[PDB]
């Protein structure tokens, strides 16, 4: 790992914490640098092939450099990559996305999930004329002030004015009693309730039907808009995302990751009535030099076509199931308390706890055990998130030999850590 | 324009205002759709070649599909386009950028100018422990709450809480007296003063030396960080940007557009002391799935190399000068009040006013005349921003025949509008 070591030294003084995104710094023993990626694999700068169970944290459900997407991007590149004026790809991608998540509605393309949720929140506030936003402990919506808050709302980040943080309410995920209580107290001032249909940033945590039911009922009865943050679930839990998977409906649907095919993206979709408030039609401001970036649009379009024509969902589901069954077989024999949460192709293991239905329980999981597992798996050529609070993602290339390596790696790594 | 007309009809119900960014909707008679771009030209979906004096509003100083950048991106695409782990290109681009704008400092790559200024503001607040941010009337820093404010600070966008807007102070650009007064009253609570060294979103407005002097003095004496928003000026006003061009120094330098070579990008650069507050090193949060996107990094790196090895600055400067001289020759003969502001390769014409040193004066310019000019120029195959408040940008391909067409087009269009 000499080459990665050298790069590690160079970035120490170039980037805060040596990385451009926090999670990247936690890789053990130290972050490896990537030369390239193809299919189910990442290849380090030193030349090592690694099975990728991170998939850039969600966007790469088709694996690395998917042939169909590569070809579409090559064609798009030949046409120039930025215009500052409308292109064709954005129209086709919008029509395809809306047909699955909000028929007859509108969409606005942005450049990150952070920009997307931020825009959704401004839209909900503009539509209702209210200021408060309700989020849940453990849910992650990006790097912007309004969502960098925790229940005393107080800042979880330095540099966030307390005056801003106090406009965001926070209650526990899957806690119906707490949800009812917050609406009883502040309901008429809540502009929107934002939530991940399946938590992906506090490990993976599935929603309780009762929580989903309350979210829809309380939002509708209070006048608050239900903002489903589907940046991760969108197009991962089937073509119709969380709405179709759980049979729920959101007022505003925030999308990202997968819809950009691996390129910078974010999007806000909703009814014509709500979406029409966005500039230049309405007074809720949103603009972006890179909005509807030609390459992002071409990549996302090709990606969704693959999701419609290739067995991505079945393959990804089976891959996650195989990993879950393998880990469960080993862990069940130990008699140690543990739980694995899986929803289709997103999952995570929690050692030390028998149930994880909220962030508080996820935080009680054995972090040391997880870190050791991450390191041992990497030593065996399999890459899983370095943080127990991140998720494990599967995709199209996780089949055949690649899957065999991942499963065998997981089995052996668990045994090694359990034997230490 | 049948094909653009058809697309126009399709997007009416897909996007708010029919576009993904406000300015795009103002093109006359209606927005044309782009098939591709190459060199100094955009090509409509109907097949018409148009000289581009918009350059995607700043990023394309090298023109469309620059050969060197295209090759670098092709090589990068073959390596996969998203890893979720550190790559080599981000290291090289960071080293090159910092060598020109903040030697010995640090940088953090994000996905838009909006994310960049938003991150800079959070950093300034975190570093100083203060809440107030001072901006100037007419300056544009992106699509986020803290900068969508105007002096009563009150919201300029619906959906922005008044509690948030009041944390942002606003005074006129180039107004030293007003600047001194605001610091005398609120100085000890100002975390940072953000400003465009050259305004590019209220037409083009150059800074007064006295204003630049006051900005540096007052920030230093008050403890507020001077945030130079160089999203547009960075790498356009020479390799050293505004700091080198005007011989000024900022505490935090916000970069974007050009540094991404045409791909989604944004960046915050500053001293190690300030930048070290960013996660995972410090407590000022910033994370991004697409931060340091492999393709953006490769494109930006190749772009900066071109700026160092090709006569981009001289060619672009001469192009803008030729346009300015041509327009001035025609307008001087009319005796009508007007002014053209130009700083290297960024400029704008203001009809009806003899001086434009601030946003208030820019707003007094004859908008109807400008719109007619935009439409007439487009009819003659030359594309300038549809809004008088946007800027005209020149670049490397604006030479030879392309420049002749632009200049002749400007001359003829002015005469036609002046004769109507
Ligand atoms: C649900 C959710 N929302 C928002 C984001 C942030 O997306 P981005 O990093 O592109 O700003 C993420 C990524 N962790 C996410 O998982
Ligand atoms: C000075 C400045 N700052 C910020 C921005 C916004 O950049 P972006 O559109 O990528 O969010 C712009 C683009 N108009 C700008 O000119």
């Amino acid at each position: 790992g000499e080459k990665s070591r050298m790069l590690f030294e160079r970035t120490k003084e170039l980037f805060p914490g040596g990385v451009n995104s926090p999670v990247r710094a936690a890789v053990k023993p130290y972050p490896f640098y990537v030369k390239r990626g193809e299919g189910a694999y990442l290849y380090t700068v030193d030349g090592a092939r690694i099975v990728d169970l991170v998939l850039a944290y969600g966007p790469l459900i088709l694996g690395h450099k998917h042939p169909r997407v590569l070809e579409a991007v090559e064609e798009a590149l030949a046409r120039g990559w930025l215009y500052g004026a409308p292109g064709e790809a954005e129209v086709l991608l919008a029509e395809k996305i809306l047909g699955y998540v909000k028929r007859g509605g509108m969409i606005r393309f942005v450049n990150s999930g952070t920009e997307a949720t931020m825009t959704a929140i401004r839209l909900a506030r503009g539509y209702t004329g209210r200021d408060l936003i309700l989020k849940f402990d453990g849910c992650y919506h990006g790097s912007h002030d309004a969502v960098l808050v925790a229940a005393g709302g107080v800042p979880t980040s330095a540099g966030v004015p307390e005056a801003v943080a106090r406009l965001t309410l926070v209650t526990p995920y899957n806690d119906v009693e707490a949800l009812e209580r917050v609406f009883a107290e502040y309901g008429d001032r809540i502009a929107g309730v934002i939530v991940e249909p399946v938590i992906a940033n506090a490990g993976v945590i599935p929603p309780r039907r009762e929580f989903l039911a309350a979210l829809q009922r309380l939002s509708r009865e209070s006048g608050a808009l239900l903002i489903l943050d589907e940046v991760v679930t969108g197009f991962r839990l089937g073509l119709e995302g969380a709405q179709g998977y759980f049979n729920i409906e959101g007022d505003i649907i925030v999308l990202g990751k997968i819809i950009g095919g691996g390129f910078p993206v974010g999007a806000v979709a909703g009814s014509r009535e709500v979406m029409s408030l966005l500039t230049p039609q309405g007074k809720v401001f949103n603009a972006g030099t890179f909005n509807a970036h030609p390459i992002t649009m071409a990549a996302g379009l090709a990606t969704l076509k693959a999701l419609e024509e290739e067995p991505v969902y079945s393959v990804s589901r089976e891959a996650a199931k195989a990993l879950e069954e393998a880990a469960s077989e080993v862990l069940d024999r130990t008699g140690l308390p543990y739980t694995i949460n899986r929803v289709e192709s997103m999952m995570q293991l929690f050692i030390g706890v028998e149930e994880v239905s909220n962030a508080a329980q996820a935080r009680k999981a054995d972090k040391k055990f997880y870190v050791k597992l991450h390191e041992e798996m990497l030593r065996r050529g399999v890459f899983i998130a370095p943080s127990n609070l991140e998720a494990v993602f599967t995709g199209l290339p996780h089949q055949g030999e690649a899957l065999e390596i991942a499963v065998e790696g997981l089995r052996s790594s668990l045994k090694t850590v359990l034997g230490s």
